[PDB]
């Protein structure tokens, strides 16, 4: 069947791998052959209770690229009543809310209208994880047997958490965690990896791993000089926004891939909307 | 149609025939959507006063008819007349909600052939709110005649009750039940209008008195700032609807509420078959669609 | 294949006389024969870092009139990164930013995505100059050999600067600068005009030029920009009344970039010379023409 048809996407953990591969294949096919009229008569609510211009513009561009119309707001009465009302207007609800659990709460009152969570919180940012994995698969050719380093604040970086857990669903990956000692990756994730035969290590500098990595996911400030011995296929990724952790001289190098990654956000979210609102895989 | 390029500023600008046409068009668009009726139209959603509820509903109506939307959600030597003079050269219709009463009517004076639709939901003129109320009543009851309709809450300042009672009074055989604190009773001119047309009505102090007789239960809030705290403590639990209160309700009965609600309807009502306020809000889509369709498209489908 | 394709439009001075004539002919062609699906499947970003309901509504209506989709914000991370990201989503960026360099800077990071400036900076309001030029050409039949008076604050009115510079690219225009001495047209513009042997003169009242002018371009005088000792130099001579038009030529048109305050009395509005609202409306076709030329290589209509 189509396993995502009219399913809620509130958390990345609600997706089996089979689901992940399906979303990725649809993302790639829509990237190759766009379906600008697939959702021609659908209306989608873009409800950003908490403002986030980048993510809203990406989501809404995805909607328009699929031919859907958009109503919405950025920034009283209970959230449940707001959702109970809106779900009578629209065909899907894309929502970002400052409170964790708000998206699931909306699913309790949205009826048959799917909710897609665009939050950045701990629970999930499923479309961000999907666009990360999609960028990795596009640039490396696969999601198995990869070398992935994660740099920066790994205790509060929720996208490294989700991305590590999703990558652990594929075989033969090796992880390198480079962070100050005060902000190490949580043990529950390291234990998740330990229980599988997945190899991981800690490092205090990127120079230790620079020659072996296929993906460098940023959150020490990275300069172009540091990339002297990188693999030709190596890509620097970043969920964005960045401040200083990537210096601007990285931008002109071939390894800089954070903006292309953001651009792939369009095809991840197009794939999610298409799969959730379209029965038939006429993609 | 009789409404082509008509302004919709007040429900009173509509004859009984105009009103029947709007309601019939709403029913037709709910049953058989016309998603490209307004394909090449551009509509301005001008919310000088913010209202997420109404804007999302109105803009959804616009998109369900295939129209494009430009607009603003809130807010120099700029003037309302000049602003309308400019905007009416861009777009094919102007949907506007403005904090001053009379502003939409004033705008029709500078819009030329561009129709203006008043998007207010609660002041002295909220035509699309009354239209969606009437549409919900007719859809769930089969008619707008010979009905038992109860109005509950602050009936002195609940203006949607004022509009709804006046609209229902244009039909035959309706009977009204007014449940309010004595300081918040229906305006005298409306009761006099009901007597002047020979419409039967009665006053009551609680929902228990009438629950078994009513086909429509239209709820309103009672704000504490309307009353002495004395009276409010004394009377507050008296105008709150809970599931328990519906034990002897007629099977056909529907609970309506213009929304938003606070406490005046407990959440245990949502789960009963009589809760219909969200469906009412949803019918707002088709009332507003019907207005846009009749105002911007000449020939009927 | 057209010369503006995928070009950034940041300043009016980036366009030759021939370019302007092409843009204006395109605007006229789109006004006469609408192309509602010319930009179908295009997605355009409307980025108003600084609010401007006027210009935003005009620009976005243009986008929708050509069939484009619109994503954006009206506001009130670095700009380069913001553009680097957004230019991966959309096919063009329409931009208004309070800082003078922001639109050029964005062009450095937008890749192949064209940037169109919607600012009101010094030389950074190209679509305002384009709609001015288009309105002048439409009502007078030409952009050559005109008598053009500019009234009001010519020192800080940046759109009179743009317009004077653009008309100076045509032959035989004659200029009338009517302003307080403290707010006179800047010397560098007069020097540019002297260098192209273009004739201009200063005058103290609208009545002096009324009988000769084809265009009366009005702006407001904000007396705050003056010394109190100069308040008396701003009396009635920079405000147009209907009475003032007794000896005006039949073809004369009164223009104004808007908003207006008192410098054009409302009794001018019903006269045939009032043309500021039609001008604002022509903004649609100037902006449509720019978007069409920038986003479509082969423009067949």
């Amino acid at each position: 069947a189509n396993p995502l048809y009219q399913k809620h996407i509130i958390s990345i953990n609600d997706l089996s791998r089979d689901d992940l591969n399906l979303v990725l294949a649809t993302a790639a096919k829509l990237k190759a052959n766009p379906q600008p009229e697939l959702l021609k008569h659908k209306v989608i609510a873009s409800c950003f209770f908490e403002a986030s211009t980048r993510t809203r513009l990406s989501f809404e561009t995805s909607m328009h690229r699929l031919g859907a119309s958009v109503v919405g707001f950025s920034d009283g009465e209970t959230l449940a009543d707001t959702i109970s009302v809106i779900s009578t207007y629209v065909d899907a609800i894309v929502m970002r809310h400052p409170q964790e659990g708000a998206a699931r709460l909306a699913t309790e009152f949205s009826g048959n209208v799917p909710v897609l969570n665009a939050a950045d919180a701990s629970n999930q940012h499923p479309t961000q994880t999907l666009l990360d994995l999609f960028t990795i698969q596009e640039t490396q050719g696969r999601l198995d047997n990869l070398h992935v380093a994660m740099v920066g604040d790994l205790k509060y970086g929720r996208t490294v958490h989700s991305l590590t857990q999703a990558l652990a669903k594929f075989d033969g990956n090796r992880f390198y965690f480079i962070a100050p000692d005060a902000l190490a990756m949580p043990q529950y994730i390291l234990d998740m990896l330990d229980e599988k035969g997945i190899a991981w290590s800690l490092h205090s500098s990127i120079e230790e791993v620079m020659a072996e990595v296929d993906i460098l996911y940023m959150t020490f400030v990275l300069r172009a000089s540091d990339l002297h011995n990188a693999k030709a296929n190596m890509k620097v990724l970043h969920p964005l926004p960045r401040v200083d952790e990537i210096a601007t001289d990285v931008d002109k190098t071939p390894h800089a891939w954070y903006f292309q990654q953001a651009g792939n956000g369009i095809f991840a979210r197009q794939a999610l909307l298409a799969l959730v609102l379209n029965r038939d895989l006429v993609l």
